[PDB]
């Protein structure tokens, strides 16, 4: 698809299970989802934007799928205001910015 | 241009005729740059980004070029880690996502 800018762009995603609601980020280096349980190992990380830093638990080679898309990846863990679809997982769908 | 997402999709701007680099980020709804000089009266604005909420300064009908394009638009003054280009000019400058 060719998704405007005019709104938010939000898709849905389906990420351990659970259907969720993300924003597709190319301001984002990583992917950042809101506080859930995700299978397997994870180490700790601090990430900073806006308004600081938070702590986030780093979950690599997790599968997600966007927008009907599958792709896998590190997906980072933490209290982020809003679900993230990062540039580390955009590649993987094959996404581009055009003007 | 097409613009992939393996790097961050940075770019120049100009504005208050001074060179900058900038991010072109779909997830930021408004413009957001480091502090500087611009011209005629601002506002005040609370934005939230992954940290916390920040003031900045609102200043509006900005003149600012972005990767070769032209915007008048809304560009917000305050502490981002790197200057940001919202959807408010994405938008202006006719950006698209696709993928
Ligand atoms: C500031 C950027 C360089 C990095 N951000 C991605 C942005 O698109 C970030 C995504 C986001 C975060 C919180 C709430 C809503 C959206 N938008 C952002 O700050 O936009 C600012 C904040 C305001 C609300 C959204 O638009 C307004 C302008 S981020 O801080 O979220 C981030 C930092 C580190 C990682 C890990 O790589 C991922 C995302
Ligand atoms: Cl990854
Ligand atoms: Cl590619
Ligand atoms: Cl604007
Ligand atoms: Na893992
Ligand atoms: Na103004």
């Amino acid at each position: 698809p060719q998704i405007t800018l005019w709104k938010r762009p939000l898709v849905t995603i389906k990420i351990g299970g659970q259907l969720k609601e993300a924003l597709l980020d190319t301001g984002a280096d990583d992917t950042v989802i809101e506080e859930m349980s995700l299978p397997g190992r994870w180490k700790p990380k601090m990430i900073g934007g806006i308004g600081g830093f938070i702590k986030v638990r780093q979950y690599d080679q997790i599968i997600i799928e966007i927008a009907g898309h599958k792709a896998i990846g590190t997906v980072l863990v933490g209290p982020t205001p809003v679900n993230i679809i990062g540039r580390n997982l955009l590649t993987q769908i094959g996404a581009t910015l055009n003007f």
